[PDB]
């Protein structure tokens, strides 16, 4: 019309549980296909803004009003929408009530924001970050920000301070420039400060195991994934468990996650699959547990894959045990009897690799 | 008197027919050898020499002895001079219609092992002879004893050596000490008197005592997997089988002679065998399965690393399987012998096939 859905949308009743949030999904969709028309007239784009479901006035204390748009960027719709969005959060922000709290979970949807294509949004992310490091120089949506919790591990004031200041705002030029060169800038940064790396390493990797968003998770996977180690941490330790929550889904329910948001199932499992480091015990148990359990075959195969392409920087002695797994796997009666492509992807293992004279040895023996 | 005493010394010993290329004949090899050494520098002990009654001039063609010294002599770690001095002996005792009645092809292998050596001077001495060869059967059965040329070259097959691959590449080789080989190789790369040309090299090969000359023709011969049907393997297996006979002694010391390597023979050897050949690889395994000289081991293992990629589909998977079968033989195994070792060294360079792997698995 478009006010009488305005009107049908006025009659609507505020809330605090997050569009991050599963309680909330009913309501996103609602208001988001108004936004999708509203987007499009300043006119309209204030009046969907202003209505009181939204909020303006309840962010920062509510966690809904900018949980909406924070989804609404970094989701399956036209470009002129992800701009809106982050323009309605960037000059919502500099409304003066919103300078005692403190906000830092948004950086991961900027972080993300900035590996977008268009470049419109690169500029407005860029935008939006400047505002957001302008604001200090507690935390908004600290526990609520995905219902159960929030941001996991929080960022320190050092790390914060070396986030905006050392890593976030000098590369935003040329993160504009290149769709690519956020990823770069990210990885670069976390390879200025020692103890700055880390938490906003950890701060990245809780949100990124805990967010709706596979969009969110791939993206800065992209550069999250290509960090071996960080002062006795591996990522490996801090993400197995979205290995574990993605392997343990079905078919079915990779599918429609990736279908709400328009993502591919294999570049999910190639990214879940990534986060196992060569040399780390836990991940690779996990690995031969998750395939020894009955799992979507797409991962399957990409399981086995990233076995053999950590198997050059596996050290000597885990190569070994590797390739006893591997063949016990081979040998395992169950396996055996569902004729399982577990077996065959294992043989494939066993082909693929360059083996040591010990592993010989182990295969000569029995 | 520059040499008087030796000259009588010599006079008194009795000419015979054994071969110089042949076993007994030995110590008066070595004998008449010594002094040629030092009568090849003045062409008065060269002609007193040359003339001396155990040479047995102008007996060849009819002993077999004369014209093998002097082969024996140019193929022999032995002085440039003297190496010339015996090319052109046998040129001059051969331009005499003395010997236009026998066929004297079987010095053919020894120009080309000629050709190859580095001194422009033999191999220029070596072109004289080829052309001289080339302007016209001896020892045919006596060469090297019990046998002589045991495959010969028919009248086409013949000329099209001389005619065809000698003496059109002949110059540029007295040039070069590496276009005979070439030449020889781009020649066997006419039909099918390749195949006669072929096989009588690889008989002078198989079944001459001199390692050198061996060397020098398979240097080219080994560079041919097969033509018209023939491996090559086919022809010298009987080499590698002799050659794996020897002991660690005989082989250094047969070596040593000649002044040539152990190592380098055992690499001509083993190569012998082409990728596709069951009756050859199969003799490496009997071979490595029986005692052998490590280097000849460390050779045959490598050469068989060395024809897997070209091994066939099936093929791999069979000599895998029986790698793996010698890996786990119980008697080398108390022997902890570095079969086993080398084996294994096989099955982890080479790339395996999923059926090569289920048998590991089965097993």
């Amino acid at each position: 019309s478009l006010d009488s859905t305005f009107e049908r949308l006025s009659k609507l009743q505020p809330t605090a549980t997050s569009c991050l949030a599963k309680d909330s999904e009913s309501l996103f969709n609602d208001l988001c296909s108004v936004f999708l028309s509203a987007a499009v007239s300043e006119s309209d784009l204030e009046r969907f803004d202003a209505t009181p479901v939204l909020s303006r006035p309840k962010a920062p204390s509510n966690s809904f009003y900018l949980s909406f748009y924070l989804r609404v960027w970094c989701g399956p719709y036209p470009t002129l929408a992800k701009v809106a969005a982050l323009e309605r959060v960037k000059t919502r922000l500099k409304e003066g009530d919103c300078v005692d709290k403190d906000f830092q979970a948004i950086f991961p949807y900027c972080i993300a924001a900035l590996s977008d294509p268009a470049k419109k949004v690169r500029r407005a992310a860029a935008d939006l970050v400047a505002v957001l490091g302008s604001a200090y120089k507690q935390l908004w949506a600290a526990k609520d920000l995905y219902g159960k919790t929030g941001t996991t591990s929080p960022l320190d004031k050092d790390a914060l301070k070396a986030l905006i200041r050392s890593v976030l705002i000098p590369c935003l030029e040329e993160s504009v420039l290149h769709e690519d060169h956020v990823v770069a800038a990210l990885v670069g940064a976390l390879e200025l400060s020692h103890s700055a790396r880390l938490s906003i390493f950890k701060f990245l990797c809780g949100h990124v195991v805990e967010t709706p968003l596979l969009a969110v998770k791939l993206r800065l996977l992209r550069s999250l994934n290509q960090i071996r180690r960080i002062s006795g941490t591996t990522r490996t330790d801090l993400l197995l468990p979205l290995l574990r929550w993605w392997a343990g889904l079905s078919a079915n329910e990779a599918a429609e996650l990736a279908a709400q948001e328009s993502v591919d199932v294999p570049a999910i499992d190639d990214a879940v699959v990534d986060v196992v480091v060569p040399n780390h015990a836990a991940g690779l148990e996990a690995f031969f547990q998750l395939v020894k359990e009955a799992i979507r075959p797409g991962l399957l195969q990409a399981i086995f894959a990233r076995i053999a392409k950590m198997w050059p920087s596996m050290k000597s002695d885990t190569k070994y045990s590797t390739a006893k797994t591997l063949f016990e796997l081979t040998q395992d009666p169950k396996l055996n009897a569902e004729q399982s492509d577990v077996i065959t992807e294992a043989v494939e293992v066993l082909r693929k690799v360059d083996l040591t004279t010990d592993i010989l040895h182990y295969f000569i023996d029995s």
